[PDB]
């Protein structure tokens, strides 16, 4: 169950979208002995415009380790880029110590056990060192030491959650609202159900869009208003709980 | 009853799946005086893409124990590859250290005791050299080396499991539904099955597969919606439970 | 504002359905000039299947006060029947005593701030003196011993409704989801909306409703069952939710 | 809301089986202004083998509180036998006791909480008096007096239940499960439905009915045999669970 338990964590980080499901699909057909030709896997992967270059970097790697009949692969820029943790020495030094480390287990639980308690900065450039050949360690290992990677970056995706929402400064949190509203109403048009519900739905996505920007054009700015910042709000919030319902419809 | 006693660890190791199957039902034949000609049961054996190098290694080493004539086999090169422990000279300090007590021993249980002793690194590399020929050891002791490797990976596989369920990051918690309900949905659809259910059991797998994939492209961010993450997994849980039911019905 | 607060009262204690759509327009007519001739408007209360014999008492009750030139009107016998209090001496004695002080005061408020101190029972004995002309009142007192009723009846509308829901037999407890499920679904039906939604809602509201009667012909007793009960339930919770949204999606 | 809490506490207390469904669905015609002629109602509830005396006794008993036009009605005998509390004059003295509070009161909580101080049995013959019109209540109060004798059947009912799973004596315990699984079967087997899962439900179903009377037949006392008691249990309770997970399947 370890192709199971790796793909918890490296889907974990990509963000929602289109290119989720993609990705994920994409993983089953390497993770269950489908495995299309590698260079035309990466070379689409490498044309994703969405994924940072880390976060690319990662599903680039995942996909060679599956792939086996090594000296005849070959080792994309991007992931190198990606994974070379900025060049620094002084966190490269930390992936070597270490690298130290996890050459010695074969198990993939203690890989990643021990990769937890560096930090998220030396795992992407040890995870460099596997990549490009310069370590070497058994596959388990590896994929450990990716999850401790991906763990790192999902804990931080979650922290980041709970510190935007919980943050005090009110021209932030007005901002969120319209950004989320936008985004929320971008997953609906995006995503055309095949049903009747695509049009509707896209209707009621399109009236918060227009109706959010009209929202941004007057502000909510205490200076900019004298009490309408408090109803603008109201609106988006009938808005954002309308859409809410929306979604589960089509589904 | 040695035979059974190793074929115990050694398919715990193995993911479950149509391999296991086929894998299992070879054991029994080279278990049981049907043994196949050696190549080609290995040759087969290379070209399984699930397993990982290094539990494809272990299947590879059990099988060359049982088939006699040495000098007129041939020593794989994956095995020794995987088996090489990475060629760290510190861990094979240890597998020599191993392998000076297991000399001295002939009884199943007297290499497995003493083995386990021993971190799982030093076993993968120990039992290297039997497979290579650089040490000697008698049949029974050789087998107590394998399961103490395959004890050792079985309870990491065992040991993952309690703490990826048990994990505190929602993020990747919610991330474990889907995949675990796409690979419990991928479970039926390759295993079709002879009566109709098949066709309704597709139905269903397919459903949850074609909803589960949705589920992503909306996403469970607490910042991608407004309390739609909630409800979202509802359904899931639903199909999760009749999933669940679905697989004993053709049983 | 005292058609208006009489108006709260007295449309608190109906039951909501299509009665008390008709019924609260109805209430406009007489409280806005627009006064259809009486006995047509209480022969159709009289016809009403659904009001309780009390509840459709206070309803000719309040329209009589409203409607000008006595000795012409006629009183319905089903009011002197609803409002009689059972023909209870006792209780009467305490209506009498409230009839003594309502006769002195002119204000509503004073009516039914003095009337709230009395028994439910003989507030509807008392406002059958009233009514049968035995007593003889001013208008704005007479709604103030409505409210007091209406008040009353509502307060244990509400009560009953706080004691069935937190009551700990598990058996009706079950029974209520059931009935409180078919009663849910029922609303939708009965209110067929003009867009196409009302095929849809019905669709799910027979869903439901043919659901929940196989539910009671399986049952969900301990005894019946073998762990069934806890499934069973699930279901219906589900079916809950998706009638819950589905009533603000034509809305 | 009465209408549906009423209906709570009636169906409670009815067996599962398809006379509840049938009787629920006529509960709400004649709650929803759809009342048919009382009279094939009430010869049609006689007429049915299963429900106990008492409990066709409320059921009649609530049917006619909502027909309008008494004089004209016709007290039907069954229920007038089921509601004479057996004519005992120790109990009807707490009945008489009830009725005089319960005519002081208007609201259905005054009527039920006031109700439920008294033992069962006196329900039942005070709910005898209102019936045969000996006594006078409102019909909200009646209807108060009818939960407070379903509730405390109901309670009963449950109480049963808590205390033959209970029970210490094994002869019993063995017996009650197969019983059990007698109705468990005969539930699938009377509701045939329209899918194909009917010839395989009942297959099944009969699979259990058929072994059962071969256990029974077999006998399981610790006497009658040498330890087959235990294993015979065993396929008991797989083919409990077996008919368990058939039941949601053509849900």
């Amino acid at each position: 169950s370890l192709l199971t338990e790796v793909e918890t964590y490296v889907l974990s980080i990509i963000p929602s979208g289109p290119l989720k499901a993609e990705i994920a699909q994409r993983l089953e057909d390497v993770f269950a002995g489908k495995n299309t030709d590698l260079e035309v896997l990466m070379e689409w992967l490498k044309t994703r415009p969405i994924l940072s270059p880390l976060t690319k970097g990662i599903l680039g790697f995942v996909f060679t380790l599956t792939v086996p009949s090594e000296r005849g692969l070959q080792r994309r820029r991007f992931v190198q880029n990606a994974l070379n943790g900025n060049g620094d020495p002084n966190n490269m030094d930390k992936a070597v110590k270490l690298y130290r480390k996890l050459k010695r287990e074969i198990t993939f639980h203690g890989a990643k056990e021990i990769s937890l308690s560096y930090s998220a900065g030396a795992l992407a450039s040890c995870m460099g060192l596997i990549y490009n050949k310069m370590g070497a360690v058994t596959t388990e290992v590896a994929f450990g030491l990716v999850c401790a990677t991906c763990e790192q970056i999902a804990d931080s995706q979650h922290r980041s959650h709970r510190q935007m929402v919980t943050t005090t400064n009110p021209l932030i949190r007005h901002e969120n609202r319209m950004v989320l509203a936008s985004t929320t109403a971008k997953a609906m048009e995006q995503m055309a159900g095949s049903s009747e519900q695509a049009a509707e739905a896209m209707e009621v996505a399109s009236q918060a869009r227009q109706m959010v920007q009209a929202m941004r054009t007057i502000g909510t700015h205490p200076s900019s208003s004298a009490g309408l910042k408090n109803d603008l709000l109201e609106n988006l919030q009938a808005y954002q709980k309308r859409m809410g319902v929306q979604m589960q419809r089509f589904k």
